[PDB]
């Protein structure tokens, strides 16, 4: 893997020095896999900054190198406390580049809320939801559409700060169960998180991210129950069109369920913005002790 600066959009050339990590600056501990995606494994690494280093060597070919760099450059300029940051990319003589992310001590949000070790309160769970909403408000303000928002796709650091993850160079399928193959297009889709219109057109928007966020809130309040367990894959469209939504979890406050129903409005344009979600959830959160 060689970097040809001329091949890039000339406006981005200056950003390369800030995204590329010199191999001498990074040590990666390949002895133990700490995480797995469809595109490769992840390992502990030290930059002493502790990091998660993701290999992309399960992919046959990584595509256009200039595009990969461009994706990295665009990703690295995102900075928000509820969005996973890119520390950089590191080139290795043999194999694809390594993607270098901050280490997230407590892993993905779904597994965290399912863990018997931890006991977040209803207030804590709502706060996790608020943090996600803030990250998504940021991403939406950058006109970035996530396309795969779900509890499995957010992570928690050592201070229990929630970060929207699984985007840009960290994008992957980290739990294959929840992705079904479309018969016409072949795309593997997170159907149980998708908006009605996306199930029909396969177009994703910020308003379809809002639908997914509604599902994520439901996951939080059920402590990571699988949505629609008694529905099979693409029959979700028929199920929803019967006039159905996920039921109100026992400990979900009534106004938070109302927020969920708004996220699942049949008219995409009538769903709340992430700014409105931050406002509404902040209020509900403030009522708890
Ligand atoms: C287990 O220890 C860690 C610590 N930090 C990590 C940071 C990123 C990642 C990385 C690059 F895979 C990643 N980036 N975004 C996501 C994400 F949204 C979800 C997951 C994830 C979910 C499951 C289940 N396993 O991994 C992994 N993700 C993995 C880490 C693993």
């Amino acid at each position: 893997v060689h970097i040809d600066l001329s091949a890039l959009n000339p406006e981005l050339v200056q950003a390369v020095q800030h995204v590329v990590i010199g191999p001498s600056s990074l040590i990666v501990h390949f002895n133990e896999v700490i995480g797995r995606g469809h595109f490769g494994c992840v390992y502990h690494g030290t930059l002493k900054i502790h990091c998660a280093v993701k290999s992309l060597n399960r992919i046959t070919d990584i595509g256009e190198v200039s595009q990969f760099l461009t994706e990295g450059i665009i990703m690295k300029d995102f900075s928000h406390p509820n969005v996973l940051s890119l520390l950089g990319i590191c080139l290795r003589s043999e194999g694809s580049p390594l993607v270098v992310l901050p280490y997230m001590k407590h892993g993905d949000l779904r597994n965290f809320i399912r863990n018997e070790t931890h006991n977040p309160t209803v207030k804590d769970l709502i706060g996790f939801g608020l943090q996600v909403a803030k990250g998504m408000k940021y991403l939406a303000s950058k006109k970035f559409v996530h396309r795969d928002l779900a509890a499995r796709n957010c992570m928690l650091d050592e201070k229990f700060t929630v970060k929207v993850a699984d985007f840009g160079l960290a994008r992957d399928m980290y739990d294959k169960e929840y992705y079904s193959v479309h018969n016409k297009t072949g795309a593997k889709l997170p159907v149980k998180w998708m908006a009605l219109e996306s199930l029909q057109t396969q177009k994703f928007t910020t308003k379809s991210d809002v639908w997914s966020f509604g599902v994520l809130l439901w996951e939080l309040m059920t402590r990571g129950a699988p949505p629609y367990p008694d529905v099979n894959t693409f029959d979700i469209t028929v199920y929803l069109l019967q006039g159905r939504r996920l039921l109100q979890p026992e400990y979900c406050p009534d106004p938070l369920y109302e927020v969920m129903l708004k996220c699942w409005h049949p008219k995409a344009e009538m769903r709340p913005s992430f700014s409105e979600l931050v406002s509404r959830i902040s209020a509900i959160f403030s009522t708890f002790i």
